[PDB]
């Protein structure tokens, strides 16, 4: 019973699912246990869709920070007078302001589209609703919420017309993810602007973690990260994003984040995490794809890859976060203690400590 | 019965009242429905007073954003070394910072003074107290909480003297709102600064809503709005103000605010409102003068004026809010949706959708 | 039963205590009484250690605003690639960011080190844990929370040696505050930056409150105060500091803060305090060394020193706070009400109210 571990097979609630894909909402971080209370305004959403599909137009009373784990997506946000459309590849991230109507195409022919969105609801901490403009066997259009008179007046048309064309009270679709012809992807994709090296510090276009060099990278791992200091959209959310690769049989060395609260999601592969909290308490879990683990701020932890692994991290409370390592040569806080203090904090000579800590000649990732 | 509707006769508690005026406090938004949790920091206050009256000096442990619905006022904020007096007219808005001693005159001879303020308590979320300096048959001066010995040392006088002059333990007024002579309004007014075109973006002086052009206006209504982007006091509170007129028998077309939570207050007239939440849920209400209605962020709604109508609205969480209309020609999000997506999202041809969405030819306000 | 008085003897919990000093954590501000709910993210920590001692390296999931009440300290913050020592004197303040490893030396040979820190926990509002790197008879190292296998791989070493050097499962020390030699204090002191007049507005270094002229000073009292206006560290936190000396038999005149919530801490001496809330409510307490008292924003209060007195104040919600006195010549709000409104608000003529407010020729501090 590890409250910071959310196994994908029992921590989600399906919101919409059919033959074309699925939208699952993670359980609230706080309802499991009160140690995660300052995550109460955040939810994780998972979106997955079959090739040649579109998620129909809708908005939500929540900001979404979306990140493409794998596949390809056309994300099109439709404003009251304009339309922004973006071509997303793995590693691409983009903020969707609360209450923006958008739709989401998977234009690939064989690859499934895998998206995670950090949701930030506006009206009530941690709970929001999807408002679907469309009419569909799964859900009613929100335009159906207005009376016959009000609708007739607003559309300057008889109710029969507006019901036949918009609502369908057979003629309507089956779900909120539906299939596309080739011709329509051919037209829906061809206005979509793609992320670039020149977008890493843009205020509107999508940006990509992996388009820049890792902060740490050796023969055993790669750690990509983008922080509020570099991106104004992450600056506004006070969030950082990381995407880290670990070879099978290697680990990310024990470390902790000074002030950021980390939500990590397994994208591919499996891994063993150990987490330390306060006499000390060991928190352990064995993870697989779609699993979620949360590292409270300043709690040390380690990630031991048991297969080839990638995970995404969301860093809440991100501003001026420091990643402090407890082993290895680079970024090792323990080795920065004055020698006389090392002497008194541990049982052992200064030189006996100094020698023990110099042994691991590598940094960040090592072989296991 | 609609948790977002707050009928004026059932939703206000009277804080003070007598023959000269009255002050009432709206109920906590998050008590009425735990659906309005992110409004818990805010309260609505309604102030009304007769001609040639004054609300005596006091302060509160809340920020106020006050707005003059109708009538005329002199607002005087007293500082520890200074004093600022303002000449206020219908549409005039001003922030009173938390803990600022002030008093408030109705200088008019025949017109009642009607004011609404948005309260933002400091010590407890959504709860604050008024601290009256005056000693009055309806509340004790907060000077009276100090003991006799501390009073005498503080003021360097016998308690008899300070009691006689400050407290009167008859010689004191009957309530906190009391009548004024003509001579005194004469004296109290001749240093009051008035709002003006150049005050539209001050941090000091009152700014008037309806002194710029309306952002939408046609033959059926007018929509005045000032946002954080134009006025620095509104930027600090992160609030927008609107004032909107609607001719009897017209309506504000269905629309939603992308991210702003709106508290609206009926200033004059009668209206029916329809609000759509989530299968859809219809929330409907018939409103009149002094009633309040709350629209959560990204919930669509309509407002149908059954008599000539003016309402005031406060937008919580206002920065970069977008107003998205669902019908009419201008700022219509539905009509920004790509055509092939309209075909897949509604049960009807692409031309069938385009043809209906053009039928309504007006924007914003239409005749019912 | 004053819900704003936090008597030392029954409002603290001992976190650590041994022969060389002790750390204590004040009870939650809100668990006391629902009146202080907007202080639920804050906690007070009292620190005290004997001469020639050191607090062993640790970090916490909280920001600390620490303040030296009396004595001398070397504060060393160790970063992942750097180290920063500071030489602290009474009045010195420094923010220790969350998750910053640090150790705290008392280099004095006779005087104790009295420190208070304002904690702002990161993961759960108002609740944090200390993460000691050291393996001591009083607490396990958090490195012990990782498994045998993991620790071997990370430190490239057999578990016997890791255990034999860092953990020691007799060789280790008794508590988290331990004694120091004179060789060691020599060495830990010779790079220790010391606050001065060019750090008053640093974003990094200690700044001394008492190195500037006080804001109020006369023959009875001294009132030093530094605010977020002039120091970026306090600006990020939205906190002011004050330290005020009052001679025995003198008193701080009745006053309120407009918008700041004040946590005061008796450093040295005894005082009677009258607090006034809302008919009016009298709140009284006899304070002495280490007591804590909260003054909600906009509540008038008075400090009557019954022995030579110094206290420290944290002003939460500090930006643009105004201090309004209610007696004396300078910064007296009551003396700024127009004559005619003084005529209406008190049962005494304007001439009688004029004479009585003028009678206290002194300001801020006066003699009892």
């Amino acid at each position: 019973n590890n409250p910071f571990y959310l196994r994908s097979s029992n921590s989600f609630q399906t919101l919409f699912e059919n033959q074309n894909g699925r939208i699952r909402l993670l359980q609230r971080f706080n309802k499991r246990s009160p140690q995660l209370e300052n995550l109460r305004d955040y939810r994780i959403v998972q979106f997955q869709s079959k090739p040649n599909t579109i998620l129909l137009p809708h908005h939500a009373d929540a900001d979404f920070l979306l990140f493409v784990l794998s596949g390809r997506a056309i994300l099109t946000l439709v404003n009251n007078d304009d339309r922004d459309s973006y071509n997303l590849h793995p590693g691409d991230a983009q903020r969707i302001p609360a209450g923006t109507t958008y739709y989401l195409v998977n234009p690939h022919d064989h690859q499934n589209l895998k998206i995670i969105k950090l949701a930030i609801p506006v009206n009530k901490p941690g709970r929001y609703d999807d408002f679907f403009l469309s009419s569909t066997q799964a859900q009613q259009s929100y335009l159906q919420g207005f009376s016959h008179n009000i609708l007739e007046t607003s559309f300057h048309s008889e109710f029969e017309e507006i019901n036949r064309v918009l609502l369908g009270e057979q003629r309507q679709q089956e779900g909120v993810i539906v299939e596309l012809s080739k011709e329509q992807i051919r037209q829906l994709s061809r206005r979509a602007k793609s992320s670039s090296r020149k977008t890493i510090s843009s205020e509107d276009e999508p940006f990509n973690l992996r388009s820049r060099n890792p902060i740490y990278s050796n023969n055993f791992g790669k750690f990509f990260e983008i922080t509020p200091e570099k991106n104004p959209q992450l600056r506004d959310l006070d969030i950082f994003l990381s995407s880290v690769d670990i070879n099978e049989g290697a680990l990310l060395l024990p470390h902790f984040n000074s002030k950021a609260i980390v939500i990590l999601v397994i994208n591919e592969g499996d891994a063993n995490i150990e987490l330390v909290g306060i006499e000390v308490q060991r928190y352990r879990a064995e993870l697989s794809e779609d699993d979620v683990f949360v590292i409270p701020a300043a709690y040390p932890f380690v990630v031991n890859a048991t297969s080839n692994l990638n995970f995404l991290a969301f860093g809440i409370n991100a501003e001026n976060n420091q990643r402090n390592f407890l082993a290895g040569e680079k970024d090792n806080v323990v080795r920065q203690i004055e020698r006389q203090v090392q002497e008194l904090a541990f049982p052992g000579s200064a030189q006996d400590v100094e020698r023990l800590l110099k042994k691991q000649r590598e940094s960040y990732f090592v072989d296991a």
